């Protein structure tokens, strides 16, 4: 007896079709607004445009290869490992684009004057094109020899009435559990992973720390001036006045120009009184320093501090979408941890397997919301293409 297994596989059919529909839709909307808006037009969107296309593929190719290998028909095995594997092409190509934002990302915190320069929309390009090769290199790699091709299960063959150089093909009887846990799971997927969270971690770190150096240098230019007024020595307005220059050569270096010249000229100024014996012109001339940075310093920090806010919020947004790709492919590379290292264990059910790879595709639904919600530009160019092309 047993369930007529059509019934079980029209949900899984259906679901899947689901899933290939919305994957395409969002991402065909994320390359139309990036070819669009000459604002999206940057480096990093050239890896977000790639991953994009990445997500336009499972649903076009990926999802129509994972129906076909779900029924176990006949074919020669190399075909059935095309089939097999395409989608594991897809994933790391996803991988290597997500590592490229992170970088991208890490470059612009970290010497945001040599960024322009270093990063170019054509070297990017280069790097694109590297990454898609090295994709079909590593998710192929059974087809050059590490699979099961030689060892068939001839009972399934023989079954399903397969004929000379066919098997049936099934994911699991083809592709090396060995080649799925080392070489995908742990070298390709994990690593990786790893080595974003760690690029992300020294954003954050770096943004803080940068935070941290401007508030640092903005209350020592306040205290030393306090510090002036309530004194009575010349050499101790001297001293004051040496620990503002060094301050407020650091913050500079952190119209704008014009601003720190007025500030530095005028502690010069109060410094040449202070060396001289004269402590209350000394004085008097840093009472006016209190308008320079009201009129220009203020501005500068504020502007500053507004800019390191917008590259942690944008960074914490491309963070949630690696999060999000952990956490659709971790169940299956999980329950194929189980498979290999537990053979006294039971399989996980056939119930559970086509769960875990319909939230595995799922995952190619998810970036265009991701980027509606925490990208205005995207949000606004969203809103544009369906209020007019689309209406
Ligand atoms: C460019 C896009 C639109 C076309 C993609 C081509 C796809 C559909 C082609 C290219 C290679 C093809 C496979 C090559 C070999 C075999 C072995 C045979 O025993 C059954 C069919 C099967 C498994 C083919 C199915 C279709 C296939 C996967
Ligand atoms: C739109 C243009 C650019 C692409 C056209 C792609 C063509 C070449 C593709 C799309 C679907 C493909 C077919 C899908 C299924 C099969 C059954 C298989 O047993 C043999 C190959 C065969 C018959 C494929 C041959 C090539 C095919 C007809
Ligand atoms: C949030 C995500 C990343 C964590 C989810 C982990 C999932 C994939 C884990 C948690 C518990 C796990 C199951 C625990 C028990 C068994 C029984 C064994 O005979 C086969 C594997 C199987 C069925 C495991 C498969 C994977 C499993 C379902
Ligand atoms: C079907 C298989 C793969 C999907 C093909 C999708 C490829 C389409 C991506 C190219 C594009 O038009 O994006 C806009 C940017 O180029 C703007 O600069
Ligand atoms: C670009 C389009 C490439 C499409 C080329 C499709 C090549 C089809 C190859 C094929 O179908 O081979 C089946 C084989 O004969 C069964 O044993
Ligand atoms: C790095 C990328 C270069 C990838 C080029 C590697 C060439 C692969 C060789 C090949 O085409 O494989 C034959 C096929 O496996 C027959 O069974
Ligand atoms: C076999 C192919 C493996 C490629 C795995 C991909 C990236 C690893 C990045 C390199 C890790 C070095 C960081 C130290
Ligand atoms: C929100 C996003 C959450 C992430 C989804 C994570 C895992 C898939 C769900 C798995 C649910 C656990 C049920 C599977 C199970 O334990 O049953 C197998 C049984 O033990 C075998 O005999
Ligand atoms: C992130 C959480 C870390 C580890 C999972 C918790 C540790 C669970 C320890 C594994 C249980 C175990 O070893 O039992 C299986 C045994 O082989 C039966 O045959
Ligand atoms: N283990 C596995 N199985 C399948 N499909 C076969 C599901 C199945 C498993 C056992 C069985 O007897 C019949 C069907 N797709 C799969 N995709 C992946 C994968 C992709 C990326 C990481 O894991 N693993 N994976
Ligand atoms: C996304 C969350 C929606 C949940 C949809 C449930 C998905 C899959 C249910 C699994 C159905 C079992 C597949 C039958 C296997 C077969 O093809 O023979
Ligand atoms: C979405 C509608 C597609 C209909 C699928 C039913 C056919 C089937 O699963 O066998
Ligand atoms: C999930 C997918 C979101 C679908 C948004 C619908 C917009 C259609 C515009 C288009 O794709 O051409
Ligand atoms: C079906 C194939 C999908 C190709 C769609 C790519 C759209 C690119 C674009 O928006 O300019
Ligand atoms: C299979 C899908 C792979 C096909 C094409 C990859 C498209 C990558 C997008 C490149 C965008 C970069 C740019 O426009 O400068
Ligand atoms: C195209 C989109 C969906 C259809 C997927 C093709 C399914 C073919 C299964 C092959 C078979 O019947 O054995
Ligand atoms: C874009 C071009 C459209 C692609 C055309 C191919 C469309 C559907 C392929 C359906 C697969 C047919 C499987 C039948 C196998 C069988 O008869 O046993
Ligand atoms: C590029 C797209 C398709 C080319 C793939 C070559 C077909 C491999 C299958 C070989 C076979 O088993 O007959
Ligand atoms: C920009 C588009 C990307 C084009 C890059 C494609 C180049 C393919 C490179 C390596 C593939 C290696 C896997 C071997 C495939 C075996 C083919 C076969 O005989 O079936
Ligand atoms: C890194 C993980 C190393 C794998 C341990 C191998 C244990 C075994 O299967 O014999
Ligand atoms: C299958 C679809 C799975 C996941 C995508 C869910 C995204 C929709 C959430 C938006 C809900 C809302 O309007 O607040
Ligand atoms: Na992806």
């Amino acid at each position: 007896d047993g369930a007529p297994p059509i019934m079980g596989s029209s949900v899984y059919i259906t679901v899947e079709l689901a899933i290939a529909v919305l994957a395409i839709l969002g991402n065909v909307l994320v390359c139309w607004a990036v070819w669009l808006n000459s604002n999206l037009q940057n480096v990093t969107n050239y890896f977000v445009v790639s991953l994009a296309a990445a997500d336009i593929a499972v649903g076009v190719l990926a999802i129509p290869f994972a129906i076909t290998i779900s029924t176990g028909f006949c074919a020669a095995c190399h075909g059935c490992l095309f089939i097999a594997c395409f989608v594991l092409v897809l994933t790391q190509s996803s991988i290597f684009s997500l590592l490229a934002i992170a970088i991208d990302r890490y470059i612009a915190i970290r010497i945001p004057l040599r960024y322009n320069g270093l990063v170019t929309g054509t070297r990017a390009k280069g790097i694109i094109a590297i990454c898609w090769v090295l994709s079909f290199a590593i998710g192929l790699t059974p087809m050059l020899g590490w699979n099961n091709c030689g060892q068939p299960k001839e009972g399934k063959n023989h079954s399903q009435g397969c004929g000379e150089g066919q098997v049936a093909c099934l994911f699991e009887d083809v592709v090396p559990m060995n080649y799925m846990v080392y070489f995908n799971f742990f070298a390709c997927v994990l690593v990786p992973l790893l080595l974003m969270l760690g690029v992300y971690l020294r954003i954050f770190l770096a943004a803080r720390r940068q935070l941290a150096d401007l508030e640092d240098n903005w209350e020592t230019l306040n205290d030393n001036l306090k510090v002036i007024e309530k004194a009575d020595n010349a050499a101790q307005v001297k001293d004051a006045l040496t620990k503002m220059r060094a301050a407020a050569l650091d913050a500079q270096k952190a119209d704008f120009r014009h601003g720190f010249d007025i500030l530095v000229g005028q502690i010069d100024d109060a410094l040449k009184l202070a060396n001289e014996g004269k402590v209350k012109e000394a004085q008097a001339a840093a009472e006016q320093l209190k308008t320079t940075r009201n009129a220009y310093i203020q501005k500068y920090l504020e502007r500053a501090r507004s800019t390191l806010q917008k590259e942690v919020h944008a960074a914490k947004s491309l963070a949630i979408i690696v999060g999000l790709f952990a956490l659709c492919w971790l169940p299956l590379h999980i329950i194929n941890c189980f498979t290999f290292f537990c053979p006294d264990c039971s399989h996980a059910p056939l119930w559970l397997m086509y769960l875990a790879i319909v939230l595995s595709h799922t995952n190619s639904v998810v970036n265009p919301f991701i980027y509606a919600y925490r990208i205005r530009e995207f949000r606004q160019t969203f809103r544009k293409i369906i209020r007019s092309h689309v209406l």
